[PDB]
């Protein structure tokens, strides 16, 4: 449709680093949406935002913002999750940002077509994006080097060879 998870796996790892948007800022913690598992939502409890104790906090995490956070717990039968800001080291913060822009790019441009030729997101992606993933590292890649390499393209069985030209069309220009 027009929304969908970047990976495959519906739930983050433990010690993954994801990106996210903070909702708001309780008395417990922040609440907070992974941007890149589908918005489900992830909580960041005080002692984990800072080593400092705020007593103030919209002065440190601003709302509607994004940031970088570590995964810490995964209740998968309750669809909790535990984050850490604390503990994300400036490198963790460059090496996310990178990622999830490439992430961004190619939901971008599966989106594009996703519309145009009228098919649910998700398909796209398990046809697609996903398998190009697990062979080159990530679609993002793997879209630039078929730029170059028609290679790439082999054993991707798109929802029909029409959808699959219009993307290798899309991604020429820009």
């Amino acid at each position: 449709t027009s929304h969908c998870r970047f990976y495959e796996n519906k739930y983050p790892e433990i010690d993954d680093i994801v990106m996210v948007n903070v909702q708001q800022i309780a008395e417990m913690g922040a609440y907070v949406k992974l941007l890149e598992y589908d918005n489900i939502e992830g909580m960041i409890l005080l002692s984990e935002l800072s080593r400092r104790r705020i007593r103030s906090i919209q002065k440190l995490i601003r709302v509607g913002k994004n940031d970088v956070a570590v995964v810490l717990r995964v209740d998968k039968e309750k669809g909790y999750i535990d984050l850490s800001k604390r503990r994300v080291s400036s490198e963790d913060i460059i090496k996310c940002e990178e990622k999830y822009q490439k992430s961004k790019t190619v939901h971008s441009i599966l989106r594009y077509c996703a519309e145009k030729f009228q098919i649910p997101l998700e398909e796209l992606y398990k046809t697609i994006a996903w398998p190009l993933s697990r062979k080159f590292g990530h679609a993002y890649e793997a879209f630039k080097l078929s730029i170059i390499d028609e290679t790439v393209w082999e054993g991707i069985e798109p929802p029909s060879k029409d959808v699959l030209d219009e993307l290798k069309n899309y991604i020429s220009k820009r």
